This record gives C-alpha cells, structure tokens and sequence, in this order.
C-alpha cells in the first residue's frame, strides 16, 4: 500500500495526461486577415522563413510589417533571430508596443535531411517565445513555408514543455501555467485540415509529457492507466497482462526483467480495427522500461541520469497509435506496449540466470542492463502470434543502445529492417515528417555468431563489442519473432532523438501517422 | 509465494539432479571383443594415446584399425586429432561409412601434474565427439592408457554437459538431448571394478550439472531440497538450520551474508558412518554461495559474470561425499554445506557492520564481497564443535579468491595446510586423480596482523593487497575453528579449477575419493 | 642515426615488399584436366562450395572423387570442414595417401553481402591448409564458384600469412618459409587474378610488419621502389619541408617521432583517353601511440595497423598500372608516426592547415583527420590536374565498429551515386561496405571553437562520430573541388584475429573497372 497523499498525486497525474490537449492551433493567412481583421492577437508576434521567402512581396502585405521589420529581415543572421519593438500597431491586448521576433531558417538540407529544416524552426520560435510578456496569451506565430505537417509537429515541440514542477505546479497536476497559446499561420489554406494538424501537435506534445515525467509519477501502473483512460474515452480495445500472470503465461522475458521492481510488469496491447478496408495490418511495439536502473549490472550514476527517457518507444508507438485512431486512419493497427521498471533488489534476475522466453528460445543473460531486447522479443512474439491477426508489417520502437547515437546522432533514428521497400518507406516518411530517421547495416549472418552459449539458444549480449552494436540488438529481436510472421520489420533505435538539452522531443508519433498516410 | 509455474520448474529440476545417473560405462579390450564380437558401437570411434603407445603391435589387432588409421597416427600432431573415414566396417548403426579419430596425448608432464595427462585426453575426446553424425548414440573410446580413475574424470567431464537450455530442453527439466553415451575400453581388465567407475563419472557430472546451472534453478533452496532426496535414496542423516534459525542459534556468519537474498540461507550437514571400523574421521565443508553478486559491494557486471559458479566448493564436497556413500569407502564423513546467496538490497549486511560469528570472536565487515570466508568460518565451527565427534581432518573446498588464479592457476587449486603430512597427501591425490593441486604460503604469523581492527576481534579483509592473498584467506577460516580441534586442517582454493571455457569441469570430487582412497 | 645492423634489416625489409609476387595461381577444371592430365598437385586437396553444388554432377567426374569424399559431403556442417583419406590415388609427390579436404559454404547472404559470401571461403581453406604434410608444395583448391574476382581475393587473404618472424625467418628479411603455392581451380585473365591476389597479400604484408620495420621512411623506400620497377612519378615532401610549405597538420602529427613524417605522392596517366580523374589519398599512420593524450596499452595494441589507409589506396594503385585500367590516378600517402616525446603537438596547440584554416588540437589521438585534411586538400589543389572523384580511405575511428562492424567499412559520401557505385564494388569485390549519415549541417556546430576556425574533435561523443571525423576532412577540401568525395572508414575491416586481412585493393580494382 502506498501513501495515500502519493495515491492522490498520482490520480491526478493521469487524469492530467488522459486530458491533455493541445496548445497550438493552426489557419492560414487570408483566413487570418478575415477572421481577425487585421488584430494581431497578442503583445508579440512571430515570423519564420528562409532568405528569400522573408524577402517575398506578400511578407510586406503582412499586418504587423514595418520599416524596422524589414531592417530586422536584413540584420538577422541565419539560424538566428532578431527582435524589434513596434509602437502603436492594432493588438488583441491594448499593448502600447507590440514585439517583433524575425527568425531566418535555412535552405540547406543533406540529401538524409527535411528539406524544410524543421529542426530550425523549432530553435527559433522557442528563442522567440523566451521574451515573454505575459504568460496565458495568443502569440502569432506566421510561418512562410507550407510544408505543413513538419511544421506542426515542430512547434508543438518547441518552447516551454508542457509538464513541469516549478512554483507549486506540482499542486496543479504538473500541468504547467508558463504555456503560450501558439497560433501558427501558414501563407496558404493548409492541404491537411487544423482539427488533424492539432492531433498530430497534440500526440506530439502528449509524448513529449510521458518522457519528461519522472519515473514517481509515470510508473508502469499510471502508464496503463493512461493507457486504459484513452481506451474508455475513444472506445477501442485494452489488453493486460499484469505480474506474476506473465510468468504462469510463458512471457519469462518482460517478466524476468521487470519482478524486482516496486511495481509490476505489464504487457499492455491496444486494438484499433478502421471502419471499411484496412491498406495494411500493422503492428506497433514499444520498450516501456520506465527507468532503466541497470538492475544488477548497476549503471553508474552519470549514465543512470536521464534514463525516465527510457520509456520513450513505447510513448512514441502509443501517441502514434492515438493519432491514428482520432484521425481515423484507415490502418489496422495492433500497439503492444511493454513496460517494466529494470531495478535493483533481492528478486532482480541476475548476471547468469537463464531465461524461457515466449518464444521458446532461451536466453542466457550476460548483463541485465541489456535489458531492452528482451522485453521486446516477448512483445514481438505476442503481436506477431498470439493476436486476433496476423500484421503485415511489425514496427517495433525503442530507446534501445547507446551505439545508436555513435552511428546516426541525435537527430536520425537507427533503423534495423528486413526489406529494402519499408526502409524506404520509412526513410522518406523521416524526410517528410522531420523526425528524420537513417539506416544501420542489416547482415543476420554476422550477428548471430555473437550471441552464440554455451547451456542457452543464444545469449542477451555480444561476444565482441565493436561489431554493428545497433543492428546485432536488432537481430536479437527479430530472434523471437514467430515463424508464422513472413512480412517486414521495422526495428527503430531512438535512443537519443526523444531527447536534447530541453528535455524530451516528442520524436515517434509524427513519424508513425506519416508513415501510415502513405501506405 | 513463487508462481505455480516457477515451483514446476524448480521440482523437475530437483528431480532431474537426484535421479541423475552418469552416460559412461567403462571395459576392457579382452571383454569387449567378446560381448560385443568386433562389431563396433556406432558410426564414430575414438582412439586416444600417447606417441609410443600409438605404435605398439596390439593397436594393429583393434577391430577398427586398417592402412589408412596407420597414417592418421603418422599425419597427428601431438595434442590434436585426426579423422578418417573406413567404409563397411562392421557396426551396430549399420553405417556404410565408421568415422575413426585419433588423437595424441603427449608424454610431458612436469613434477606437479598427472604424468598420464588427463587434461589433454579431455580436449581430444571433446574434439572428436564434435564430429557427431547422430545423438543418442554409442561411441566406443578406445584408450590406451591403463591409469583407469584419472581417465575416467577426464571422459566424464568431456563433451557436451548434461545441463542444457537449447532446444526445448527447458521442457524436459534441463536434461540434454544432445548428450552420446561413451563406452571406454581399457587395454587391461580395469584395476578398479566397472561399478566403480561410473560412480565416480557420475558423481564429477552431478558436481558439473550442478555448478553449470544458472541460480533461477540452483537456489539455496533447491540445492538443500537435491540433499534430502540423496538422503531419502541412499540413506543417511540429513541436518538443515535455515534462515533465522541461524541467527538464535549464533550463527551470525552465514545468516548475515545471505539473509539480503530471496531464499533464505541454510547451514547443511550430512553425516555417514561406515559399517566397522574407520580409517579416519574426515570433516568436509564447501562455500555454497549459490550467485556471489557482491553484496552492497557490488561487483561490476564483467566480474559478476559467470558467479554461479560461487556454489562449486559445496557441489564438490557434496558430490565426494555421495561417492564415498555409494562406493563404502571405510571413512567417516561429516559434509556440511554452506549455502547462501550474497544478495543485494535494503536487509544486505553492510560495509561497516559488526558480526558475532558461531565461534564467538566478532567480525568487522570491510568489504560484504568477501563473504565467502565469513560463511565458511561457521562452517568449519560447526563441524569442529557442534557434531556427534571431532574429525581427525577438516577439509574445506570453495571458490574463494581471485587471486588464486594469480598464485597456482586454472588447472591447480591452492592448498593452504596446517601440516606438511596431509598436504603431501592431497597433493599425491591430486596427481593421482588428475584433479591437481598446489600450495600457497602457510604463514600465520604473517597473515594475522593484515586482520587488525579497531573495535573487533578482526576484520574479514587484508589491511594491505599483495600479501599472500590466497592464503589470508585461508588464515581467516582457521581462526574460526573449535579450540577442540587440533588435527589437520586443508583449505582448498579451487577458484578456476571448477571451469573453462565450456563450462563446469567437475573438479573436486574425484580428487576426495582419491584422497579417502590412500587413507 | 641508426645502428649498422638495423640498416641491414630495414633495407633487407624494403626489398622483400618490392619483390613481393604472389603464391597463387588460377586456371579452371578443363585446363587442369589437360595440363596435369589428372595427376594431382600435391598430397593435399581441397573443395568448396555450396550445399546445392557440392551435390551438382559435375562433382563426381573430378579426378580425387571416391566413395569416401561422397560421403564428406553428406558429414560436413556448413561453414565447416571435413577431411578424409584416399589411398593410392596419382600424384605430383608420390605418396600413398592424399589427403581431401571438403568445406561447405553457405548460400545465406542479406541484401548488404556478397552473394558468393567469400568471408566463409576464406576460412574454409585456411582450415584445410592447417593439416599440410609439407611446406614448399602445391595445394590444388577447386573452387565451385565462379564469382572470380571475390573468390581470388578471399583465397589470397586465406591461410599463413607472408610475413613472419618465426623459427629464423628474421634473418630471411621476414619472408614466411611455412606458405603453400596455392592453385584454385574453377569450373577475367589468370595474369589479371594473379595480380589482385599479389596486392592483396602486399596490402596484408605491410599492415601485419611491425612499425620498427615498417617506419615512415622504410614505407616511402618502398613506394619508391615500385616507382622504378612500374615506371610512374613519385613526390615526397620529408620533414620540415611540410613546416616551411604550409603542411601544419601532418606537420605537426609527425613531428615528435624519431622518423619524420612525409606526404608521399604518385601518379599515373593511362595511354589512351581516362573514364575518370580520380585522386586517392591514404592515412599512413605507421604506429598510433596516440601522442601526448597517450593511448591505454590495450588500445595501444595492434595499432600498427593504423597505416591501414595507405596500404589500400597503395596496393589499390599498384594493380591499376599492373593492369593498365584506363583511369587517371593520383595517390597520395600521409605518413607519419603520432608519437609522444618533448616535440609532441599538444592538446590546445593550433594548426594551420595547408588550406590555410585553424585546427585548435582537442585531443592529440584524433590524429588522422588532421593528417588528411592535408591530404585532401593537397589532392585537390596542388595537382597538374583537378580530380571528378576524391577517395580517402583510413582507419580512422573506434565509432566505425560500433556502427557498421568488422567486415563492412563505413562511407562517409557527398554524392548518392558515388555512394552507390562504391557499395556495388563492395558486393562485387568481398571486400563489403555501409553508409553512415552524411548530414553536415548537423557535424558542423561539433567542431565550434573558440579561437581557432575548428576543433579537432567533436563537443558531444554520442553523435554520428564516423561521419563528424569524415566532415572534418571535408572542411579541408579546395574551393576548386566541386567533385564526390568519398571518405571510407576502414578501422576493422583491415585485420581479423590471424592479422590483416589486405581489405581495400580488391574494392578499389573492382570499383575502377566499372566507372
Ligand atoms: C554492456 C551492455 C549494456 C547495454 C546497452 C546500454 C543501453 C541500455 O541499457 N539499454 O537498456 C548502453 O547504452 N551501453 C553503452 C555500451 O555498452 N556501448 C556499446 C559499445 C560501446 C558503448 C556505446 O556507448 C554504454 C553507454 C554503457
Ligand atoms: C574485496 C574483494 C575481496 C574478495 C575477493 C574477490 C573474490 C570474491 O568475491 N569472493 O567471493 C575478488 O574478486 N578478488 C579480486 C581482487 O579483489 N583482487 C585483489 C587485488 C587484485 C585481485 C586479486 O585477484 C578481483 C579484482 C577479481
Ligand atoms: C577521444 C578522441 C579519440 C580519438 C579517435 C580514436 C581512434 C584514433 O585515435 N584513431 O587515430 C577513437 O575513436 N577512440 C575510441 C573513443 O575514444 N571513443 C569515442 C567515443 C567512444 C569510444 C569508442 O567509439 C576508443 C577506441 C578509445
Ligand atoms: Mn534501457
Ligand atoms: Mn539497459
Ligand atoms: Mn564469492
Ligand atoms: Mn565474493
Ligand atoms: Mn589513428
Ligand atoms: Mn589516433
């Protein structure tokens, strides 16, 4: 039993999560120009485009433009941006002054990269947002490019997130009261709907609020809750498997890694089925390790910072999982969520215990920190054999090796695929969405022999270290598929692109509902 | 309460060691070729010899042999093997083609080590047995040395283990599939009886299974439960003080270690009796840490794994004392196992904390890592103090120190003895059995001052590293015996020795009987 | 300098690596059929292939076929071997029995292999060899693949290795006395394979010596040498020649060292018109002690394996004359010793590059990138012509095996399909490779320093490292290039646990002869 004030606190921490919606809205310049005549809506306004787009006509047609704007077009600097004071000019608030942020974003873009740079725009509108008057206002801000979809990912993304703790907002939910309503204005009527580019910001921001919450609040119980929350509320179907029923049902992978813990492992799968013909059936998978301690092979302690990121497949596939629905994408989709706490105590599994997976293989584990893949080859035996169907395609998303930020960095997803179309697929849905992605070698017959033991089918960890550490992970994986499974698999290492400096990206679910958009 | 399926697996597992009987049957040439009427076993045989044996005339007479086994022994090279294939030779699977494998065992051998060179007879038949056409097979090992009990370990502990998780094993109580039934053929009617030498073979691979198996299957538990039904099968008396038992009873030493762990520590005696009169009363005690973690001195994870093998003292102790039962051996044995895991979590005894050991003197604890001599120092109290009479000689086996591999290696155990006499003849045994053995520095005057502590009687680590470390140790246990007891004390160091790089190697077992045997 | 006896040795050294010719010969089963007339080479043969064409008809018509090789065949487990005995069947040597030896290679290979997958070749038969009755004979390998270029490297690179110190071979300037004349036989010309095979095992030659044989000095000899014996230019700039013409970055790296560093470089014009310009450019590091941010000693192993780079665009060279491929190339080397005494370049000292821009030394073991930078920039500004195509080829990076392993080196590339002409040579040739992000907007901001144009290593660890050090080597590319630039990481794949492998020539031959 837990303290009844931590229960208290941690009720409403999901109510917060399962309530969540956006801050951002979206429309378009001459819809703008008629619905608020003119007004801009509050003391700052915000511009953001490439050299030349800034120096298009229709910017001067703009409502807040001005002899000093167009200097400030001049002495920005790419990348960067500038900020000049306006008197007078017509604004929703009365404000004497009205603050003019110019941000230049740039066209150069590698041929792995968004064309539109939406990582940029992110910068500059957080940079924009930093000046703020008075928080609980509408800031415009006015876009120039009309690639919409990064675009709108990318401002939900940026500026002050939307959990945190500081003055007494642990009181309100973690719910944070710094937030600006972010108005974005595109040059033209979108080409994808505002009540769809406000669930994709909202399943983007909603990511980003599961990966920020520390692992007191989002614990694999809460998570579920969260989980059986949406479910009641969009009406689709839930599937646990809570605890010591995970061992009794052959799952000894998720089981093994997660019974240390305070509270229990979960098995948690999520059903959507569109009305009319599915273009594909697919199966998400998500590493939920809520915080990856290291269990016995204990990390240390500069390592063992920042690991509540180590949730953040599974809120990638279950924000992703969530978009689709809301949208209504005609997907049929199956989203397994594997959660677990790897922690330290007298019922940790250990550095030479031997694992039955659901699969049937056995695992030897060399190190319990390596604990991710097996929490995954349960959760990609169930989506591939023990569902209502059998998918087409199995993407499976994890925060998974620190090899994956040596080979592809902070900005690209690793991928681990087993057919050169869906890598493709994947990759352009990267470029298009903005939450870019890159491959890593795919060679099974070179990451076999490094899991080879001595008493097990295979072991949790390589032989030799230097040998394509982000794919042979993925092999592991791939291991404990069912052989029913004939179709392709997507394995995502996003290690580091749930995260930068400010906390977490929100990185998963843009991807997935481009992804599917394209099928 | 464990789940329903994880107690399943565990009685099976019990069972499967219990009722453990061994793969190798043993014969002679003579007999052979009269049962068997020079028909052979299967489609592989082995011959196995030194150089100058290799080519004497009665190899020429051996019902495999032809022209082209004559090069193979000209083509090997010394320690290595060689392969031919002979077509239509005469055999039971009806092969159209028998696989004949020399190998040749060199006849260098130093003035510590078994002159017949077990350890090569090992790895050569191990080779062979890779080239396996069929499991659950029989494969005649025709060798050529006489020295029958050192070859009998050495096959025994060849090949693939009994233990194995691949393959569905996992189902079948970790008995592998894999594993062929040897028949040995001696040149002589063996010295000792057939009967004989399968106990001993079956006991070395008990002693294997054991220290193979992970610590999900092998707990305090189960191998206390393994010494009961020993006890129920061959009748003798079985003693168990268990978990908080051991602390009401001043049993402050192995309570203190274990009682962080799931499964609680236990303190096993078994006692056997031979019908006349004893040569000798001969006390054994084993270190039975059943995974050694660390404690709150937590081993890093490269040092933590493989530490399932922390309990191989106690499985050799145990597995000597089963064979001096089953064989009559005309000793009085007392076999007290020390079990326990050295586990990690709030109840872990610490890193400053003070115990009073069963033999009254306290112990400050300076590293919880070094918990092995603390367990054996109640060990060997009770067996000098607490039982039904005084050994003659207390041996005590364990997996105690790191820098025994340092000081004597992978193939020797380190012996720190009291006495010139009994040193010398545990070393003789050690030749004898193949098993073999080495002295570290005895030495107390030296080793007791690196104990000096400030509030109690001594501390359980050396002040100073590099000061006979193997040996300190060993100091340690000695001053936790009775003041009653004034024999023989041998302390055996067997760190290394109980594995390589397949696994378990059986050690222990065979070196006692040989030891008994000479009494 | 040095003693009258070490002179001896070094010379003797320079002259085995000049007059190095290979142990392989190549013919087919027809040709053999009539030449030997179906007397066996040796006491020893070999076979291997597939699952599928160990059981091909063909198979049973070759000239030591029996029952027992038949069943062999069945026994084998794939990726292994099984030998067995014939007796009395004909041969060169005479003796009563022959020794056959089957190997099974797998038919297994994902979208990023070689089909043939050569990798498992090469082992197949470096197990057979070790059963040789005797040295200085003829060991015939039937091969039944006929993916020739693959297979003539992979059986190059295949058993004892030509350099040796052992049993007195350091007195016979470390020419091997325990290699077989090897002569595979299939079911491109003979003089062609036979040439891909000698810079393979010139390549593994110069990687396996150790750096007190081959220094800096003793590597340009050798260059020098093949020079005079091939007929193409040679350029050497020695020393504080570097200092006083604007080379600071290889300068620097090498200064320290007791033999001073040199950027060697090589030219070749074809007589007709070229496909290509291209120009190569090597890392020559001959011992990578890692200078004053001085390695771990377990790191520190093996690091004669640095000047990896060089020895493949060399050896990748020296095949492209033998064989007269139709391509203009440059290939200039970066040699240098990073070592560690009272001249060592220091963490914090400043570089000027030859392209005239800042290097702000972070850590003295970042070496490499430095040392090419002037490489690069030499290539593509200081030549009588301006190349389509720059190769840079170093084994650079620890990240390199971590993101693409031991058997495929990582492309850092500027151009889709350049990147896709090399990756097909890869496939082609055995000798395999894989993309690393190429995304300079992102390597750049890693190397902001504060009072030097850049840094030499990356602010952040954990961010495409393999690709940030091929972006460094960029930035010292001249304005004048507007070509591809191809920067291959080749750390692993250039030595395996018996030694070096000789990975590089066969991947640049292959990808010449396809422009
Ligand atoms: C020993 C295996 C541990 C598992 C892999 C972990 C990641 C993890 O625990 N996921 O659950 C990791 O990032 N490991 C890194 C790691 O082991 N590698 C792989 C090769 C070199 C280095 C990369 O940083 C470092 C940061 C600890
Ligand atoms: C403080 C630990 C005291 C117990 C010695 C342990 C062995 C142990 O845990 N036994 O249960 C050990 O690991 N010994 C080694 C060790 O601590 N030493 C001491 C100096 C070098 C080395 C000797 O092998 C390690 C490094 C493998
Ligand atoms: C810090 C500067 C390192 C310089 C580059 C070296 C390799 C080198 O010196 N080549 O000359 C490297 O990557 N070394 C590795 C290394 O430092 N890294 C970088 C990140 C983690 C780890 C392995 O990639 C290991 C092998 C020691
Ligand atoms: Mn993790
Ligand atoms: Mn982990
Ligand atoms: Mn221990
Ligand atoms: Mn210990
Ligand atoms: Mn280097
Ligand atoms: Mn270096």
């Amino acid at each position: 039993t837990l303290p009844k004030a931590e229960a208290k606190e941690l009720s409403a921490f999901v109510q917060s999560c399962v309530e969540y919606k956006t801050n951002v809205c979206f429309t378009d310049v001459a819809a703008y120009e008629s619905n608020q005549k003119g007004v801009l809506s509050s003391g700052l306004a915000v511009l953001v485009g490439t050299h030349k787009q800034l120096r298009d006509p229709a910017v001067q047609r703009l409502p807040f433009y001005n002899p000093a704007v167009a200097e400030a077009i001049e002495r920005v600097k790419e990348g960067g941006t500038y900020g000049v004071l306006v008197e007078g000019l017509a604004n929703a608030a009365g404000s004497k002054f009205v603050r003019v942020v110019v941000g230049e974003v740039p066209t150069k873009a590698s041929r792995n990269n968004c064309p539109a740079r939406p990582d940029v725009v992110t910068x500059l509108v957080t940079a924009a947002l930093d000046e703020v008057k008075e928080p609980n206002t509408t800031v415009d801000v006015f876009v120039l490019s009309n690639a919409v979809l990064p675009i709108a990912a990318a401002v939900a993304r940026c500026g002050k997130h939307n959990f945190s703790a500081k003055d007494g907002a642990a009181a309100a939910a973690y719910n944070s009261g710094k937030v600006s309503r972010l108005q974005v204005v595109f040059p033209e009527p979108p080409a994808i709907p505002p009540k769809d580019l406000e669930a994709v910001a909202t399943s983007t921001q909603l990511c980003q609020r599961l990966v920020d919450a520390p692992p007191n609040l989002l614990t694999t119980a809460t998570f579920t809750e969260i989980a059986q929350g949406y479910a009641k509320a969009l009406g689709f179907d839930v599937d646990v498997i809570c605890g010591d029923d995970l061992c009794e049902r052959g799952y000894g992978g998720i089981y093994s890694v997660g019974k240390a813990a305070f509270e229990a492992p979960r098995l948690v799968t999520l059903l959507y089925t569109p009305k009319g013909t599915p273009v594909k059936k697919v199966s998400l998978v998500g590493k939920g390790i809520v915080y990856d301690c290291g269990g016995l092979a204990l990390k240390p302690a500069d390592y063992m910072k920042l690991m509540k990121h180590d949730m953040g497949g599974a809120a990638a596939v279950f924000c992703g999982f969530l978009t689709a629905v809301r949208l209504q994408q005609p997907v049929q989709l199956s989203c397994t969520l594997c959660l677990a706490e790897n922690a330290i105590g007298p019922k940790s599994y250990r550095n030479d215990d031997i694992i039955v997976m659901k699969s049937g293989k056995t695992v030897e584990v060399i190190n319990t920190d390596a604990e991710g893949r097996i929490v995954l080859g349960d959760g990609v035996f169930h989506a591939t054999n023990e569902l209502s169907f059998t998918p087409d395609v199995v993407i499976d998303m994890a925060t998974l090796t620190g090899a994956q930020g040596i080979a592809t960095g902070r900005h690209h997803a690793g991928l681990y695929v087993n057919e050169e179309g869906a890598e493709a697929a994947m990759l352009r849905a990267g470029r298009e969405s903005g939450e870019t992605c890159f491959p890593v070698l795919y060679c099974p017959e070179y990451h076999e022999p490094e899991f080879k033991s001595n008493h097990a089918d295979m072991t949790n960890l390589m032989e030799r270290r230097d040998n394509a550490g982000v794919s042979c992970a993925g092999y592991f994986i791939t291991t404990h598929l069912s052989p029913k499974f004939t179709g392709a698999h997507i394995h995502v290492d996003l290690a580091y692109p749930v995260f930068n400096s400010n906390g977490a990206t929100g990185f998963g679910p843009a991807l997935l509902t481009e992804y599917f958009r394209k099928l």
